[PDB]
């Protein structure tokens, strides 16, 4: 991995990059372009902007904040990168991706190639439904409110040696992409805010799945909101106190100790949906909340 | 592959033994025999031995899938056909053996009750293909496919590929026995399906030959079990569309077509696998949601 650059920037990458960006549609960026005007665009500064990211010098557009309304009557907030950034970003991505995806865990189901939040939900029940019904229901604040950059891009150098990307990915951490977080809403949509910072969040929080597996607990992850899943309190309580120390102290993370909670799954709302039992049935299952 | 032995695998240590544990693990409600799930070791440890002697000879009668109404979220009933745990224990070692061999023939955008796949992502490869300017549904309504389904058909279909007559015995007894598709899906339901893991299985054999075609004839779709849309970009090609498969499935596969259900729709108006569809104008694209 010393010179993906050039992968990254090769004629295939970039033109599977556009095609991906065109067909994810989204709102527009601080630029107000829209996703027609991408080809028009690049056919003009395709080869300028290349250049520019070969020696350092493109400055990424900073995230526009927007406010979306709720269905339950709330708002969420959402950074919406430029068509040129999210093309840029899908093509730093098209990379990464298959470089990171034999790192991670089975059981994270966020933002991934053929994984969706649905699988999530049916890996927690087959657990509840093994007698693992007491659940660690740890609540994070913001992953890019609250990651330290540093401690992050030393993370990814760990794997990704290519100065030239390095900078790049750093320059949009400082851009404000975050993860847009409709999935809770239990919309299915092509998410809005580019590419790249959901598998940045991954490669964080593949440091939680990694440490909760050598500790042999049973856990669904989807982006930064992961549950896990005992057989009793007593080792639910040592749980929490052990992972959420671990989330925060090696992790640099910062978990939200009112909304954490140790409860059953009668009570558990997870990536929209809700827990139910069934006495016919004689199983945990679920449905979309209200 | 060679599928001419595929009973000595069926009724292997091994295989058996994953069968028991998966059938307990998925649990469900009881059969006509009234045996809990908990009581199928005891079961197994006393007549085990007798019933794999009784499958190896095809002497082994399963026991006709018990018929149960389930009440769903808001407003009538749903009928289920839930076997015996014993014969949901077979099934499980027959499906066992026969799901990786057809893995290999399925169509990508088939997603009904197959290992790694779910509904949420025939709603997303439906979206995508909605988004890219395909946004005529033709909605096809299929009748129940094991209350349609000619068996005689559905065997001869299996037997091209499996070439185990044992095997081909002891899977039409089971379609004699009742075994049908547990549609709790469509009241976005996540969980463990009770009407065995083998029906499923056989209508995605016979499906399969729908979406062979489909893919011939260049339509873009996804299937779940027997629910199934088309996706493509005018009213006229819609039409023509709905024509053309509604006669192929009847004609060609010997399943019968609601036409009352069936109708050439927009994403707004589409009701699938629970969720409902809306255009949204600030996204510049259709999006999907469970539906009230
Ligand atoms: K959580
Ligand atoms: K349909």
């Amino acid at each position: 991995t010393s010179n993906l650059m050039e992968q990254i920037l090769s004629s295939d990458n970039l033109n599977r990059a556009y095609l991906q960006v065109v067909r994810n549609k989204g709102a527009e960026g601080v630029d107000g372009m829209k996703y027609t005007e991408l080809k028009e665009h690049l056919a003009k500064n395709g080869e300028t902007i290349k250049g520019q990211l070969r020696t350092r010098k493109y400055k990424p557009q900073p995230a526009r904040r927007v406010e979306i309304p709720k269905p339950d009557g709330g708002v969420r907030n959402l950074g919406v990168p430029t068509v040129t950034d999210r093309f840029i970003q899908q093509a730093i991505a098209q990379v990464l991706t298959p470089i990171y995806e034999e790192q991670f865990h089975d059981h994270s189901y966020g933002f991934r190639p053929n994984r969706c939040a649905q699988q999530a939900i049916l890996t927690a029940l087959n657990i509840m439904n093994d007698g693992n019904d007491w659940i660690v229901d740890i609540d994070l604040e913001k992953f890019f409110d609250t990651v330290n950059h540093d401690k992050l891009m030393t993370l990814i150098g760990r794997t990704i040696k290519d100065g030239d990307v390095i900078s790049i990915v750093r320059k949009y951490l400082v851009s404000g992409i975050m993860i847009d977080d409709e999935y809770e809403d239990s919309i299915v949509g092509t998410p809005q805010g580019g590419n790249l910072s959901p598998l940045l969040a991954n490669i964080m929080l593949n440091e939680l799945d990694k440490e909760m597996e050598k500790r042999g607990l049973n856990f669904v992850r989807y982006a930064d909101d992961c549950i896990i899943m005992v057989g009793s309190e007593m080792s639910a309580n040592r749980v929490m106190r052990n992972i959420s120390r671990f989330i925060e102290e090696k992790l640099g993370l910062k978990v939200n100790m009112t909304k954490s909670k140790v409860d059953r799954p009668s009570g558990l709302k997870y990536l929209g949906f809700g827990f139910y039992f069934d006495p016919r049935a004689h199983q945990f299952k679920a449905k979309p909340h209200a």
